């Protein structure tokens, strides 16, 4: 009865429930892909993923300003989905840059992350002629510039910020010194002195300015609080430069952690409500202390990936376990485990699970799904209920596994890599092969 | 100084110290390794390995007694080691019996575990005449069952127990009912169900118990209530069906957790001595009960695996970090990170780092080891001290890696798996191989 429901901001946009009680992703059944494709599965419904794209390029006034953070999730269909919707990609190491490459994916639209970017990723970056690099310290700074002299090019950077802003949900924390690897310290002065020294070189132009805050977050009030951070130093800058030297930093780059629903209960507020309070934010901040309004740029991950995306398996074992004198948990064993899924034991993360195969009329009951790995802690779903009459056979997916579960996966107990299906009107095709003995044994010597 | 030093509890067993201040491993300089192979690389000291294969064999009487758990780290190298020490294999899901069977690993010498085994892997371990299964729930038995009638053989078994113990380091929790995934309950009465069942039939053999009850466990004490209540429910056994259908309960598995130094404080016994007071237990049990004293089998992955391998790094960043008005922490970052270590993001792991390519003399200063990945939580070794003058190019080891790093590694933002040598008398060899763009782009479909 309750059971049954599909949360419409949880589940992708295009899921639907049969005749016969099978739900369907963009129009095939979900015992169709298991029976063609096997289990366990991530099943993309593609259309959910192009219209996020699109709802967020047209929040945000453009693709140019959205940049998909393909630490999500990434191959080169993907690559090419992106590519095709006109949003551009951040990469993070030298395997995101060449699978990205490899995708014909175009350098000019591609950003490059990362606090410890080696001389060869850097290298690589400007041999393809990547169009921004955020620079994370003061020896990558050194790195670069010498590269791009090499090269005969002037590379476009942005510096990525801390400003002990941390957001997440509906809260943030605000603290004097933010404790962590990434970026340069406003409060501190460090900031400032990676911003003197990109000016300091011929080979290098600084056009913007780059702050990461959090994930999964709800409200904007975090964003207003680091803006405000972020644009401060801006007016440090163009005060001790000139506007002329600063002309170019055109760019506030804000950073991801676009919050999705992985629970019916969770409320992220509509992209375009969103968009528009952190447009006013950018232009209140920047007339209030004297400086035109910069380009917004956003890099979402989670909030293009996750929820078109989810994760069918199959139920191996159930069992009743005992918990108190009376009551009891249902552990219901499945296809998988951390293995494909290792957030939840990663990050506390909370997942929605549902039988997907029929529909039940059995009441519900208290229980945990779990992997089939030998470890106590493969747990995929903590706590959730099922049908009381769930059964060795029946499918069950769990919600929002298109960002960073595949990303994550390991060959943990030999376990190899579930295959990755995309839907699209009706039609289904194989995306990512489904990994064999074979791929584990192939790294091996002789 | 005392930055320099490498605690020999901690350190593989041949680890020693250059005149020029490299540390070596089996007498190959660390920085050679790097040079020839590349970083990260795991460094597998051989000797170490076998030698630990050997002490446990030894404290236990036969290496028959001693079944080495592959989830800590397996691959045909490794399966060969233990085959030749003469130690037997537990497995946990169909690719590891792939690998095991792959590699020449005797059968009857391999133990199948999990608690959602699929019809298609109890068929192929009987198929490959594996020589335990240790069933978990009552479909499993019942599979099984079907399984060894249709081969026309008699399967031994054990049961695994769940007796309401958890032990670490040196304390345990006992509670009424332990609430997760595994076996049955002997206090609910469904550990004796399952042995009625197993006795109910004619394809399969019991021979023995199993309980597992945690980790890095250093003290006996959590050992002997298990064992307690383990030889409590054989009591019960031959109680109800008679010293006759119950003569060839030979064994009590008492499972895995012996425990390793990760860092110089850690104290874990003698494995000779601990070995000894859990031979102690099992008799003084057995003998209380009316009962003759059972095999003891212990199923050691860490313990093994662990300590014998390192994991090498070249530094590439150097931050300090403000984190108050007054200090500063010092981010080393490294070329890996959580894809090739995620234990202490996991499980909050605490490791030592050394810095192993020269002698400081620069005086140490509190740090943080990080990866290289695109998100804050990517922390190798949280809180360490480092040398002052600590640089790019300096390379650092992290101790005691042998067991669940690679087991766990991921491909997270693209980044392929470190090669893993060993090493052996003077002498290095490549066993697996590092990932390339190839391998990151091979599941891909067109």
């Amino acid at each position: 009865n309750e059971l049954l429901h599909l949360a419409p901001n949880v589940w992708p946009r295009n899921t639907t429930r049969d005749e016969v009680g099978v739900v369907c992703i963009a129009g095939i059944p979900l015992t169709q892909l298991a029976q063609e494709y096997g289990t366990p599965l991530f099943v993309i419904d593609e259309d959910d993923f192009r219209s996020r794209c699109r709802e967020t390029a047209a929040a945000f006034g453009s693709g140019a300003n959205v940049h998909y953070a393909a630490k999500a999730f990434l191959c080169s269909e993907v690559a090419r989905w992106i590519s095709e919707e006109g949003l551009c990609l951040d990469v993070c190491t030298g395997g995101e840059l060449a699978v990205a490459l490899h995708a014909s994916f175009p350098p000019e639209r591609i950003t490059l992350h990362g606090n410890n970017k080696s001389v060869s990723e850097l290298t690589a970056a400007v041999k393809a002629g990547v169009g921004h690099i955020v620079v994370d310290s003061m020896t990558e700074i050194e790195r670069l510039d010498a590269i791009a002299g090499e090269a005969g090019i002037v590379q476009d950077v942005l510096v990525r910020l801390t400003v002990g802003v941390e957001a997440h949900t509906h809260e943030f924390i605000s603290t004097a010194h933010e404790d962590q690897k990434f970026g340069l310290s406003v409060a501190s002065g460090a900031a400032m002195a990676a911003v003197r020294r990109v000016f300091a070189t011929d080979h290098l132009r600084l056009v913007g300015l780059h702050s990461h805050i959090g994930s999964q977050i709800f409200d904007v009030d975090g964003f207003e609080l680091a803006a405000h951070r972020v644009i401060g130093l801006l007016r440090d800058v163009v005060g001790e430069f000139g506007p002329e030297k600063t002309a170019q930093i055109a760019t506030v780059d804000l950073g991801g952690g676009l919050g999705i629903s992985y629970l019916p209960s969770d409320d992220p507020p509509p992209i375009a409500e969103l968009a528009a309070k952190l447009g006013t934010i950018v232009s209140d901040e920047s007339t209030a202390v004297g400086l035109p309004t910069p380009k917004l740029v956003v890099e979402p991950g989670r909030a293009i990936a996750g929820p078109g995306t989810i994760t069918l398996y199959e139920v191996g074992t159930v069992k009743d376990v005992d918990v108190s004198a009376t009551a009891h948990r249902r552990y219901v064993s499945v296809d998988g485990g951390m293995s494909d899924n290792i957030r939840t034991a990663l990050y506390g993360a909370q997942y929605d699970v549902r039988l997907v195969s029929r529909v039940s009329d059995a009441p519900p009951v208290p229980a945990r799904l779990v992997g089939k790995h030998c470890e106590s802690g493969d747990i995929i779903v903590r706590d959730t209920w099922v049908p009381d009459d769930i059964r060795p056979g029946d499918l069950v997916a769990v919600a929002a596994t298109g960002a960073y579960c595949y990303s994550l996966s390991s060959r943990y107990n030999m376990v190899g890599r579930p295959a990755v299906v995309a839907v699209h009107a009706g039609n289904a095709r194989l995306v990512l092969r489904r990994e064999t003995v074979d791929d584990l044994l192939s790294l091996e010597v002789r």
